[PDB]
């Protein structure tokens, strides 16, 4: 009549990758089996098992439940992607359209940490913001700085970087400096703050150390060698009479950690230098100097922005840049397009605070692939990729206000080129309300740390995109799950969703270990279920890490005083497969060898020798 606890556990471990205790499972039955006499015998009915997984609170994303990690925020500023806005003051087109002050408030409230002022002369000796030599409307500089002060730290107390595109006179550059000091007060970094900044080989300080701080990014006056050089240069200026090159000292003195420099290629220490490349120059840099660009971004910040050619405020794909460890990929937040949605999926991580620690191959020396990795290269023959299966089972209300459209689902794997690939289902004829596809895609991935899954709903007739969702691959939960879809403005569509299965396998050496560190392994929590543990319940749960090994798990189980080994068991739908586990073998590697929906469920068992 129904599913037992032992059998509901095998399904949850193997398909859903959730290790629940005897009691948490008795709870799921109590919550989904209405019939009390079933409930009293520990049996979930078949219609109740279906209700359990069809439930609206069976979401796909782990990022629903992600929050700031204090430790992950304790490394140098340059080890992080940093959510960034291009020409924040613009509402639409780059050469026409309005400037708005509020846009700084909206962007910063969202969790953005880098924003851009383009400062020009106002006819009354007060700096104004607008796109130079165009029909953009002008907004007051002061109003913008106040908007940033109010809203900078409402959503996230992690430091912002103000990108100043300085086109003012020296008189109005001094105004700018008064207003930065009077408005931001003790939040504005106006001096080197840390013991670590006066050390032999200095690094940028941690985004943690800089909570509730505002970093200016402007040009900084180069230090003159002697009194005479200053006076001689001054006599040169006088002698010939009959962005802006000059920099008010008042403003230069407020530039500390982010000293803008025309890009030098590949006397203030270099970790305080930062450069701003149009997308074309940054792409050239990524093709030509792949590994050098990665060694550069380990110690210094680099900022890319949209090409000048994109006058419609289109956006470039951020992946190229993030894979070379570029931190500030500055997008037009006013343009809903696939890249802005890629941006948003990236900065769901770490509580949406706007600082995400980089995949450790682009900074941690103890990563097997440190300095060997170029993301544009196909010859990864050293390593065995992880095998992903993704079933698109079905949808609900996938094209709002079009009951009679014919939808298919585009699924795009977006990562380094080698990991990239496109799928598309058959179109369901005239049913956007509860279409069923039950179509499966296989794909392999080497660099899990920066793949994005894009689900788009495409109305086959008009070929228009009606709903969309992007989710980091590592964020997708294994098993049967509901994927909340969103409209083309990345707003939640309260009823529209897809029902999906995903599976992951690991069969030279595995990629996820080649791209890992022993420090990240031992800090990644994983749960294991073990049957046959002396005790009341027939299976117990244990907290471990991706680094824990058979010998270590054995000590953890047994240490409490009353010749045992762990057994890898596969039970079929026969006689069970049984493999003794080697004392020095990684446990999580065994759980990731299993593949569900192949006629077995995996267990780990304690046995007497
Ligand atoms: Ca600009």
């Amino acid at each position: 009549f129904g599913v037992g606890i032992l059998q509901l556990n095998d399904f949850l471990v193997n398909c859903q990758g959730e290790h629940c205790t005897y009691d948490e499972i008795l709870s799921i039955i109590q919550k989904f089996e209405p019939n009390i006499s079933m409930c009293h015998q520990g049996l979930l009915s078949f219609e109740g098992f279906a209700r359990f997984l069809m439930d609206k609170d069976n979401f796909a994303s782990k990022n629903d439940e992600s929050r700031e990690n204090k430790k992950d925020l304790q490394l140098p500023l340059s080890y992080y992607y940093i959510e960034s806005s291009h020409n924040t003051y613009l509402t639409g087109h780059q050469l026409k359209g309005e400037s708005s002050v509020e846009l700084y408030s909206q962007v910063l409230l969202q969790g953005c940490r880098s924003i851009e002022l383009d400062c020009w002369d106002g006819d009354d000796g007060m700096p104004i913001i607008y796109h130079g030599h165009t029909l953009t409307t002008k907004i007051p500089f002061k109003e913008v700085v106040e908007a940033i002060d109010r809203s900078a730290f409402i959503t996230s107390d992690l430091p912002i970087i103000i990108s100043i595109e300085n086109h003012c006179s020296l008189p109005q550059q001094r105004k700018m400096a008064e207003i930065f000091k009077s408005v931001f007060g003790e939040k504005l970094v106006a001096k080197f703050l840390f013991e670590t900044d006066f050390s032999d080989d200095p690094m940028l300080p941690s985004p943690d150390q800089l909570r509730r701080k505002v970093l200016l990014k402007n040009k900084k006056l180069k230090a003159h060698q002697t009194p005479v050089d200053i006076l001689k240069q001054k006599a040169h200026q006088l002698a010939s009479m009959q962005e802006s090159r000059q920099i008010a000292p008042e403003l230069s003195d407020l530039v500390i950690y982010c000293q803008a420099v025309k890009f030098p290629g590949l006397r203030t220490p270099k970790c305080y230098h930062i450069s701003s490349l149009n997308e074309n120059a940054a792409k050239r840099l990524c093709r030509r100097y792949s590994q050098k660009l990665i060694q550069h971004t380990a110690c210094q910040l680099l900022r890319t922005y949209p090409a000048a050619t994109r006058i419609d405020s289109s956006n470039p794909n951020p992946l190229m840049f993030w894979l070379h460890g570029i931190q500030l990929v500055a997008l037009n937040y006013q343009t809903d397009d696939l890249p802005l949605h890629l941006n948003a999926a990236m900065f769901e991580a770490n509580g949406g605070c706007g600082y995400v620690l980089k995949p450790p191959v682009l900074w941690d020396k103890s990563c097997p692939m440190y300095q060997k990795f170029s993301p544009l290269e196909r010859d990864l023959d050293a390593m065995d990729p992880a095998t992903y299966s993704l079933t698109i089972i079905s949808g609900q209300n996938v094209c709002p206000s079009n009951s009679t459209g014919s939808p298919c689902i585009e699924v795009d794997v977006l990562g380094m080129p080698l990991d990239s690939c496109h799928f598309r289902t058959k179109p369901i004829h005239r049913n956007t309300l509860n279409p069923m596809w039950n179509e499966q895609f296989l794909f392999r991935v080497h660099f899990e740390d920066l793949v994005f899954l894009r689900f788009a709903v495409v109305e086959n007739n008009s070929s228009a995109i009606t709903a969309q969702r992007i989710i980091p691959l590592k964020a997708l939960k294994r098993g049967y799950r509901h994927l909340q879809l969103r409209n083309l403005h990345n707003e939640i569509l309260e009823i529209s969703s897809l029902f999906i299965n995903s599976r992951r396998m690991e069969d030279t050496r595995p990629a996820s270990l080649m791209f890992n560190t022993e420090e990240r392994k031992c800090s990644q929590t994983h749960k294991v279920t073990v049957h046959g543990v002396p005790g009341p319940e027939p299976f117990a749960v244990f907290t471990i890490n991706e680094g824990t090994k058979a010998k270590q798990l054995l000590q953890q189980i047994l240490a409490v005083d009353q010749d045992y080994f762990l057994m890898e068991e596969k039970h079929f739908i026969k006689q069970p497969f049984q493999r003794a586990v080697g004392p020095e073998e990684d446990i999580v590697q065994i759980l990731n060898s299993w593949f569900p929906e192949e006629g077995y469920v995996g267990r780990i068992v304690l046995k007497p020798q």
